[PDB]
């Protein structure tokens, strides 16, 4: 039957349309959301590979069905270089997704109806972190703990509420505006109580990964992350941890299989395998290190504008900006920005007073510029014109000027060459 | 950053050495583990595309962020094509794998501690369709029901233990061997009870894509099915259902996102969108049937070999060979076919002597190898050969000649030409 060419294009044609209109969009648009990032052509095409044919299922050395002898090597290349490359003795790359990934976690170490101090979803917490609507907030009880005015953790309201309440887990992951995490002090709070120490880094995993933003592995219980977003990374979840005890490590292998999932995607293994060996390339380091220089040049920008940022400057690679005293919504923002051809994401202040919804603010990330090859002269000129966009707001003649500058920045600098 | 070249083997020498070192294995290998199958190059090479790097949450015309004009065509294509194909009114394409689909399904309609009536993992029962290991059972009370001698559904038995605990939901999921599911029945029982009708067809999705097997989605609530067994898909999962009221169809959209996975993968519904596309080709059609014209040939060559097999024949792709009379172990069954490059699984036969780890038979499917390009006249000389090798299961020289003759037939049906 297969005659191994069927071009994606002479069969369907109205698909190809849809895939081609994605990829101009992609060309010809600055997308500064939040820790999305371009991938690698090495990752997608072993994502594309003829290893999505291949159904094993369990763990490499130790499967139930034959001829599982080489995707054994494959998925253990995955799990050596994620080992050696954040400092831990165990890795799993399994998970479909990072919700999958954390998901692992709850039904590994905590019963049903247990009390889970995690992260306030009404100031930036994640949906797996404890939310009414999400699986983690049905099954298990959360009691959440929130951060200080400027955005950075309250330790001694986390030392609150642990008396009170007892959690078995307390959830320190990393949500946006907040700076550094001192996860050392997380791991003595978690002690007293006898409490299991989970940490998302999913958000940031690609900053650790060269050395620019602290490990929260090496004294942390559990550690979970997203190789496909500050990592450069095939869309999938990665379970790591360090100094445990084995009986620790089984309880979260069982927990992915036969916990929630079948078979693993081996498909997106093998682009896993290659993304961690671009990771500890010397070149990658670099990239990430430009990745924050550009998050703190385009601050200076909005400040010298009479633009309010949240927290004074900016720690790593994302940054909000205060739109309440210029009395424009995040909502308006996100549409005239949209319109000139810059992603940005609407995202709520602290005291709002405003809908959560209308969020009289933006969130702007610089990864994915980064990966493009924007420097700090290219970073203060996107700033300089998302603030031209900001004065006059509903001025039609300036957004189609921004536009046109946006469309010739990305015809000189190209996702892929 | 990205020179749009980066071939996956220039940089990574010993993955991809594991990579073709697979790609050899399947060209080398007959495949008989059941409902495997080898998938387009059109969904290989949509899989593989520049859609990894699109970041949209939530639904087609309704999502969070913008920029996702482009992507709800895509998806929607996905999904009319899968409600045309299976006569529903209802498709959902973002579940991740099949796990994922009934995962759904449980969090939308029952609640934590539930009797659920499934079916018996002891005799051919799926993991999520009630099991001790898995989180079906775990958050779930899960009663069981057994199958007749034969391997056909007692239906006198399902009345049974239905006044007795009172079941919220029946699982009338599809198992090994067993023949056509009566599912007007299945209806007319759960109705009386009060109880949801859950039916997972998986396992037969191709074949009733073509029309050769009975469609349960006109009569049942919610049916869910894997995109890349029978169907010849992107592996992963799609949840229909048809005759329903609109708020009992956002409590299954609500179960997936935010229920228990964050954003869809956009690459493998492109690769979706295309494959539900050739399964409505008239060739498929020819196919399909093919199939199911080759299972009963083998069977035909069994019994004339003196091999029990269960049921008397075959009603679909899939039979079991009983192995009691001859003495042999499903575990030595399989080590003695593997070494002559035939993939078959070990599989327990009902009232087994022995442990269900040894399995005392074999389960034989029929889909790759008509994907490869064998008839009746093909199909009939590799049961012989299987035979040969059960005849003199520890004579050596056997296995050699026929594994001989295996790459020779390999070699003249490629997978891809
Ligand atoms: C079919 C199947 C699944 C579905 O996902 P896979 O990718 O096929 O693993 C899950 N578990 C079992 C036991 C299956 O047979
Ligand atoms: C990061 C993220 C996830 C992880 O999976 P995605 O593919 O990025 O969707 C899930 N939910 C939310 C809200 C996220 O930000």
């Amino acid at each position: 039957m297969l005659k191994r060419e069927m071009n994606i294009a002479d069969y369907d044609a109205e698909l190809w349309q849809a895939m081609e209109q994605e990829k101009v969009r992609q060309e010809e648009h600055i997308e500064l959301i939040a820790s999305e990032n371009y991938t690698s052509p090495r990752v997608m095409q072993a994502q594309g590979s003829q290893l999505t044919n291949k159904f094993a299922e369990g763990y490499p050395g130790k499967r139930y069905y034959g001829g599982c002898e080489y995707v054994d090597i494959v998925e253990q290349l995955a799990i050596d270089r994620a080992k050696e490359l954040f400092g831990a003795d165990y890795a799993n790359v399994q998970p479909h997704s990072g919700s999958q990934a954390n998901f692992a976690v709850y039904t590994a170490l905590l019963e049903p109806g247990d009390t889970v101090l995690g992260m306030n979803l009404a100031h930036g917490g994640h949906l797996t972190h404890g939310s009414p609507v999400n699986f983690s907030g049905k099954l298990y009880n959360i009691v959440p703990y929130g951060i200080d005015a400027t955005g950075h953790i309250d330790y001694a309201d986390l030392e609150k509420q642990a008396k009170e309440h007892k959690p078995k887990m307390i959830i320190g992951g990393f949500s946006a505006y907040s700076g550094v995490v001192d996860w050392a002090k997380m791991r003595e709070i978690a002690d007293s109580i006898g409490a299991y120490l989970f940490v998302d880094m999913a958000h940031v995993a690609g900053l650790v990964a060269a050395g620019v933003y602290p490990n929260p592995v090496p004294h942390a219980h559990v550690v979970t992350t997203t190789t496909h977003k500050t990592l450069a990374g095939p869309r999938g979840g990665l379970i790591l941890a360090k100094g445990g005890s084995e009986e620790l490590y089984k309880k979260l292998n069982s927990a992915v299989f036969p916990g929630g999932q079948g078979g693993p995607l081996m498909h997106v293994i093998a682009g896993k395998a290659v993304a961690l060996k671009e990771a500890m390339e010397p070149e990658f380091k670099t990239y990430q290190q430009q990745v924050a220089k550009n998050a703190k040049a385009m601050v200076e920008v909005f400040l010298e504008r009479g633009y309010k940022v949240v927290s004074g400057g900016t720690d790593n690679h994302l940054f909000l900006v205060d739109l309440v005293d210029k009395n424009l919504t995040g909502k308006e923002a996100d549409a005239a920005l949209g319109r000139a051809n810059i992603t940005v994401n609407k995202n709520s202040v602290p005291n709002d007073p405003k809908s959560p919804f209308v969020t009289s603010g933006i969130r702007v990330g610089t990864p994915a510029i980064t990966r493009r090859g924007f420097k700090e002269a290219e970073a203060k000129e996107l700033a300089g014109w998302m603030c031209d966009v900001l004065d006059s707001i509903n001025d039609e003649a300036v957004i189609e000027r921004i536009k046109g500058k946006v469309l010739d920045i990305c015809a000189r600098y190209p996702v892929y060459a």
